[PDB]
């Protein structure tokens, strides 16, 4: 895989914002002999498979058809770890479970599945002290963003050191390939233990061109807030498709809707733009690199009730305004996009999971870890 | 990558047509360890890439728009050679070649391009005693088929083992990809060096493919004797050869030329007629039918070809030297229902041409076929 470099990056405090970088090449080969062009990086094939058998890689689910999950699941590179994160109806989980148990076996590669419902799941988190996503019902609310909190525990349980997630609405197993890819690419490229890809893609979807052009917006705005010059850095406010070093999503706390995605980067800019006093030495010291990655293959989703546009608009806005850096200006701007769509809702944040003990936890799941498993 | 076996193979004299494979797992990763578990073949990424180290990628081109083809591009794994097989508007051609030159650059990789009507390639032709192909104006005629061949030529001179073909019209980098790599996948499975690799994907040409795979099973079955389900792939725009197979068959002009090589495997090698090829008798040949996971999606306008995609199967099938008097009046009532049936355009094997006199031909000249 091919990229082309950086041409400028954003530094805010510690952290290192890249602008888009495009894919040339989906497929680069095996190096050999080098040869050094500065205006691009060449990244080997044995590299990417070696990063890749560090990863882990999340499909999270509820009530997906299971042909396109099956998909989904082919196009995954052989070296990353597959974890389902499952909240379908008990009777599509079931399903799910043997559909999982037999491409793993039948491609001989270890997977993980789970549902979000588990009350094992549930009790495990409490007794690690991670309490905050469990609802009155007893058990782990309803959202993807808690299915990924709870991936990101298997995660860390399971020794792999990267995190990607990839949506199970894909229509393509090759477009899955590629951004697993890029996820490994982007390891590559970054030099600090603390680094995130985000991938993008460039009458109905038309419109939602014009909302993540206003998301991005609303995040540069709130950077340049502090910054003092003005910048189009952001084009990744938006991204299901994104992955993160384990040590950095630990440490980072994880908004509930719409907002998880955009909400990553206004964590980042709160906690490492060097505004507020920095903690974590060791993130002062290696600092952050955030990726954009400008994908080949044209991202096809299936896609059942689109009200979700106006709501994912209103999410990403909402974080921005709440941040700890919005200046008025930026909180004023944000005001009247919206209520051009006399209210702004605060959003629901989970403690960074660095703080959950994972040797309560894995004392929890002793019984059950057999049955998370597919050989 | 990891694909199904075959559930079971037409042997039609030396032919061994395989039943189609499906891709289960696009990359299998690299074995270490070992267990070709039964009911799977899983195939070494070193491998491979090995094999398309050996490999040309034939992307055929025709006003086709940039973006797209820049798009197929990107999507050719590196250690294949890229041929661009160019037929476009004289302003377009320019224009790809652009695009060509600044790719392969900038991805550090050897491409060739090359125009259909070029008089050079005319002339070329001519020297190596191939006349066939050669218009009215002295120029190769317009046609996909007739820029295959030219392809197949600058395939023969840069030294490549194998050739694939990649319409410029696909959507998608990735399907492109899964091609080239279930391409390799193809010529690993095989046990001999002739061997053939053909790619199908699953409104109106629903029901035509069907009817086309129909009419080859129909000729097949006519000479066994026993009826069969094997062929799938009647048309297969994405089909790849070793190049030890393809100098060896003729080609037909239209649509005909996909189908028209399966007829031709049996004509040549199902052993009704004599076989003399002391290399074909001895190893035989290989035909895979490799079914994608990646949907298929190219551009296209105005339709109406899809008629003109049965005409010319089913007549390929018709006027074979194989067909029984069943097959033919069979054929024959399917057409009717959509008086009188025509033959064929067949342009003889390029295995006659001699590229001594090519090379020769074609000094002053290669520079410009070679994109640094
Ligand atoms: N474990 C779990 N998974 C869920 C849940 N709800 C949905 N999912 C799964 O997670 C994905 C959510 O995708 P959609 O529900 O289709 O969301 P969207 O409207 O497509 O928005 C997506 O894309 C945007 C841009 O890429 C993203 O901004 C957004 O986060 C989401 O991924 C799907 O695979 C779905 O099956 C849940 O409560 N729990
Ligand atoms: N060199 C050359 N190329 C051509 C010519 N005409 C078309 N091409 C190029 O070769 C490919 C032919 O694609 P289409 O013209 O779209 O043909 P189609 O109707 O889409 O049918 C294709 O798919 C079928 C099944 O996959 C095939 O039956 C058929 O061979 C063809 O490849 C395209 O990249 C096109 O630009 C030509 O006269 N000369
Ligand atoms: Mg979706
Ligand atoms: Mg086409
Ligand atoms: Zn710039
Ligand atoms: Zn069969
Ligand atoms: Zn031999």
């Amino acid at each position: 895989m091919r990229l082309e470099i950086p041409n400028h990056t954003e530094r805010f405090g510690v952290v290192r914002l890249h602008e888009v970088q495009r894919i040339l090449e989906l497929d680069s080969g095996r190096v050999r002999d080098e040869s050094p062009a500065v205006g691009l990086r060449r990244l080997d094939d044995a590299d990417l498979r070696d990063v890749l058998e560090q990863t882990a890689i999340v499909v999270p689910t509820r009530n997906e058809r299971l042909k396109l999950l099956e998909g989904v699941l082919s196009g995954i590179p052989h070296e990353a770890l597959i974890l389902v994160a499952s909240n379908s109806s008990p009777d599509r989980f079931q399903m799910e479970r043997d559909l999982l148990e037999e491409f793993a076996h039948l491609t001989e590669r270890p997977a993980l599945i789970f549902h979000q419902k588990d009350p094992a799941l549930a009790e495990a988190l409490r007794a690690g002290g991670y309490p905050h996503p469990i609802g009155e019902d007893g058990l782990v609310r309803s959202g993807k963003a808690e299915g990924m909190i709870l991936a990101l525990v298997f995660a860390a349980l399971s020794g792999r050191r990267y995190v990607g997630f990839i949506d199970a609405d894909n229509y393509f197993p090759g477009a899955v390939w590629e951004y697993v890819r890029a996820y490994a690419a982007g390891f590559l490229m970054a030099k600090t233990p603390f680094a995130m890809v985000r991938i993008l893609w460039r009458v109905v979807f038309r419109r939602y061109g014009r909302v993540s052009e206003r998301n991005n917006r609303a995040l540069n705005q709130l950077i340049g807030g502090v910054s003092g010059f003005e910048t189009d850095v952001v084009k990744t406010a938006n991204a299901g498709e994104h992955a993160m070093s384990l040590g950095l999503a630990l440490r980072l706390p994880l908004a509930s809707g719409y907002a998880v995605e955009p909400q990553e980067l206004v964590s980042l800019l709160e906690l490492y733009g060097g505004v507020f006093p920095l903690e974590d030495e060791e993130v002062l010291q290696h600092g952050v690199e955030i990726f954009q990655i400008e994908t080949r293959n044209p991202a096809l989703h299936e896609n059942k009730g689109d009200e979700h546009i106006r709501d994912m608009l209103l999410a990403c806005l909402a974080t921005v305004y709440h941040s700890k850096l919005a200046t008025e200006e930026v909180r004023q701007s944000v005001l009247e996009e919206l209520q051009a769509a006399e209210e702004p809702p605060p959003p629901v944040l989970y403690p960074p999971l660095s703080s959950l003990d994972l040797q309560a936890v894995r004392k929890a799941l002793r019984g059950h870890f057999s049955r998370f498993r597919v050989p």
